[PDB]
């Protein structure tokens, strides 16, 4: 490909979005790490923020990732095939659709922490919890990757 301007807007916010992911991968990781070794209930209360951190950061993103399509296509000049564009738009759909039980269990916790429900039963919820947001991230690292394949080939 050529270089132009509209190569480097989406070449940043790859960077951007990768950078985020790296930092807050750390509480997903640390979450987990917590998870195995039992933390009491005092402590389990940080989880639940720590996990609240990682879902709000990634819809900013998957809101971010929407709109890099939209960028893509208006300043993009030559045959875009359609399949490719619609290939990430689907993955990104599938992501609104998970996420939403990601958020479910998030509120479901939190509503259960007020009512003082058992600590065993609230970190049940947080490790499957996690489990599903390796499920959500899956989605969008290969997004992220589709990304770079395209504008290269060009």
């Amino acid at each position: 490909m050529t270089s132009d301007y509209i190569i480097e807007q989406i070449q940043r916010k790859q960077e951007e979005a990768r950078l985020k992911v790296e930092e807050m991968e750390r509480k997903l990781e640390a979450v987990k790490e917590a998870s195995k070794r039992g933390v009491s209930s005092d402590q389990l209360l940080n989880l639940i923020l720590d996990l609240a951190d990682i879902i709000t950061t990634l819809i900013q993103i998957i809101e971010e990732s929407n709109e890099a399509i939209k960028e893509l296509i208006k300043n993009q000049k030559g045959p875009t095939s359609d399949y490719i564009i619609e290939q990430i738009q689907r993955d990104q759909e599938e992501a609104r659709k998970k996420v939403e039980e990601a958020e479910e269990r998030l509120e479901r916790v939190k509503e259960a922490s007020k009512r003082g429900v058992s600590s065993d039963q609230l970190l049940d919820l947080i490790r499957e919890l996690a489990e599903i947001i390796e499920e959500l991230i899956r989605i969008i690292r290969r997004s992220n990757e589709a990304i770079k394949e395209l504008i290269k080939n060009q």
